[PDB]
């Protein structure tokens, strides 16, 4: 049945009804500009089929199945389930609230969101963020925008939002952190991430790992801490034996650190068969792929790496 309340203020009114969904929404909350005539659907909607396409399906997607895919969810689930989420753990009990049914059309909870995951229903992450959200709106419907459960809902909701944006970051990176084998942050992935010397304002030079490239910003995960910041580009440098070097407090902490990076290189030697260090104050660019060339002074002769035609996994 079709919802009485907007998805996106939560409140009661004229709204219009998605062909696909159970969703309505008034037209001044999508400030929509003009009134749709027969057969609308839903942004909510339109992003999932976007996301699903393969011709427009993210960098993530491109590199998992349905089935991968539910596994990563099911590990977001444990991270969406901490300690004070009890309310939203189990179906709302018409036993203790009989008159549910008559505001809540759609109920969610945790425990249905996880068996949704493990039956494959979800095709992306869009999309199962766009079901979990059901829990939020139910909540302010029912109990109020200003309800102490509202507050624990909103954080729920926020927790599954950097749940998927970690997946879409690097799945093989999200996976391996879920897990914690030994020297996890030392594993390399299938397209293996470019080790650079990232220099943040007011912090010393450091060894990272560049995972993504966006508007002159790169993503660092750092060496050591394994903590992480976007960084300009012109502040990254390819890695090489000499150091860049900046006054530091501690010794011991960048020499762990080092030590670390050099477990990295090891095991993507060991991996892809290369590593090639750069002369100094060699500046990084996106999507760099100097450390696989086989010979590094001859690039057009490409990757080291031999294509075995492998299924990945
Ligand atoms: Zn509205
Ligand atoms: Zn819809
Ligand atoms: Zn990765």
């Amino acid at each position: 049945r079709n919802d009485f309340y907007c998805w996106v203020c939560h409140r009661e009114g004229q709204v219009l009804c998605c062909e696909l969904c159970p969703r309505v929404y008034h037209a001044k909350c999508l400030r929509l500009t003009s009134e749709p005539e027969g057969d609308w659907f839903c942004p909510e909607c339109e992003k999932i089929t976007v996301a699903e396409c393969i011709e427009t399906q993210s960098k993530a997607m491109t590199m998992l199945t349905i089935e991968q895919l539910s596994y990563l969810l099911k590990f977001a689930i444990q991270k969406m389930k901490q300690p004070g989420t009890d309310a939203f753990q189990k179906p709302v009990p018409l036993e203790q609230h009989p008159d549910y049914a008559e505001y809540i059309f759609h109920p969610m909870d945790l425990c249905t969101l996880e068996k949704n995951a493990k039956k494959k229903m979800y095709g992306c992450t869009e999309a199962f963020l766009a079901d979990a959200k059901w829990i939020l709106h139910n909540c302010i419907i029912y109990n109020g925008g200003n309800h102490k459960l509202t507050q624990i809902a909103k954080v729920v909701i926020k927790i599954c939002e950097h749940e998927m944006n970690e997946i879409e970051v690097c799945p093989e990176c999200y996976l391996a952190a879920c897990q914690k084998r030994d020297n996890w942050f030392c594993e390399p992935c299938s397209n293996p991430h470019p080790l650079v010397w990232a220099k943040l304002k007011g912090f010393p030079f450091w060894p990272a790992k560049a995972l993504r490239d966006k508007d002159g910003q790169v993503d660092a995960r750092f060496f050591g801490q394994h903590d992480r910041a976007w960084v300009p580009i012109n502040n990254c440098y390819l890695m090489s034996k000499e150091i860049p070097f900046s006054v530091k407090k501690t010794k011991s902490i960048f020499n762990s650190a080092m030590q670390e990076m050099e477990v990295y290189v090891e095991n993507i030697r060991r991996k892809f068969g290369v590593f090639n260090y750069s002369p100094f104050r060699t500046p990084y660019t996106p999507n760099s792929q100097y450390q696989m060339l086989l010979d590094p002074t001859n690039p057009s002769a490409g990757t080291a790496k031999i294509d075995k035609q492998e299924k990945v996994k």
